[PDB]
């Protein structure tokens, strides 16, 4: 590697290791559309076995970009659409709220406050939810939201969720070692360093209509505050300092836009697991071909994962 991308790395990431007390990483830093390795630690941290390049982690909430991804694919078949009702694709839901909640609200978390997790006591639940609020007025980060997002998405596809993950968006993207079992993902840092490369450059995939679902993902279709909400992606315009970029349940007022506007090329581009209570963060910043994947076991604060990444990612661009 690079000795500014070998020092910038070492120089931010064993500080992080100690002062987070974290078994094992895994690092990918992408510079100019090409991915650079780092792994420290321990998988099997008990029986020591070391973290390699093939090693897999469980994503945790970084599932949710694929998810997102392969909405947007979707889109670009002609198979869905997010403005369709959410009743379009399930029936069975028959209440007064589901009705003028769409797919948009469900990938973006904005149905009126459906909860963080499918509560531990679903057609039974979903029935009975009643939202807090008005569709598409509050962001409220939810995995009973886009879980229902991505089994819905699939309806017109004539495959599974499994399936359609598998053979829309990782046998084309070539993530040859990550794995899905749906009745989310695990991956490695070098499958994860070329996801990271497809979504810094969509116009280097050569199927169309996933080239146009990356891109969909990182429209820009909500705003609160410095932040815009993607398709499993959220989006900040770049330059932004860790600060801006950065303690459970948050449901936040966003302003629709009206229409979602086109990937920024100049936005720091992120997702974290930490939220699920998972050790990884992807981001990247599109206009510079520059990324970074922070795979771990240990789910340390958030705002250190944040700092790290803008750290290397500063330097390097």
């Amino acid at each position: 590697a690079p000795q500014q991308i070998n020092d910038i790395v070492h120089r931010t990431i064993t500080p992080l290791i100690e002062q987070q007390k974290i078994p094992g990483m895994a690092v990918a830093v992408i510079y100019q559309g090409k991915p650079y390795y780092f792994t420290w630690g321990y998988a099997d941290i008990a029986k020591k076995q070391p973290v390699t390049q093939q090693t897999l982690f469980e994503l945790g909430s970084v599932s949710k970009t694929f998810i997102g991804v392969l909405g947007g694919d979707a889109i670009a078949r002609g198979e869905i659409k997010l403005s369709d009702p959410t009743t379009k694709y399930w029936p069975e839901l028959t209440a007064k709220q589901w009705n003028g909640i769409t797919l948009l609200h469900l990938a973006t978390y904005t149905a009126g406050g459906l909860p963080l997790q499918v509560p531990d006591e679903l057609l039974r639940f979903y029935q009975n939810w009643q939202p807090a609020w008005a569709p598409g007025t509050q962001r409220l980060y939810a995995n009973s939201s886009i879980g229902l997002f991505g089994a819905l998405a699939v309806k017109p596809s004539g495959l599974s969720f499994e399936q359609a993950m598998q053979t829309r968006v990782f046998q084309p993207l070539k993530l040859n070692h990550t794995w899905i079992n749906v009745p989310g993902v695990k991956s490695t840092i070098e499958d994860m360093a070329r996801w990271v490369q497809s979504n810094l450059k969509p116009l280097d995939i050569n199927e169309k209509t996933l080239q146009q679902g990356i891109q969909l993902a990182q429209s820009r279709y909500w705003q609160t505050g410095d932040m815009y909400q993607g398709l499993g992606w959220e989006m900040l315009d770049w330059p932004v300092n860790p600060d801006s970029i950065i303690i459970a349940l948050a449901a936040r007022p966003v302003k629709a836009i009206t229409p979602p506007t086109p990937a920024v090329r100049a936005s720091w581009v992120h997702k974290t697991g930490a939220t699920g209570g998972f050790g990884s963060y992807v981001a990247f910043i599109p206009e510079k071909e520059l990324g970074i994947v922070m795979l771990a076991n240990k789910n340390y604060p958030n705002p250190a994962r944040v700092d790290a990444a803008w750290q290397i990612l500063n330097a390097l661009q």
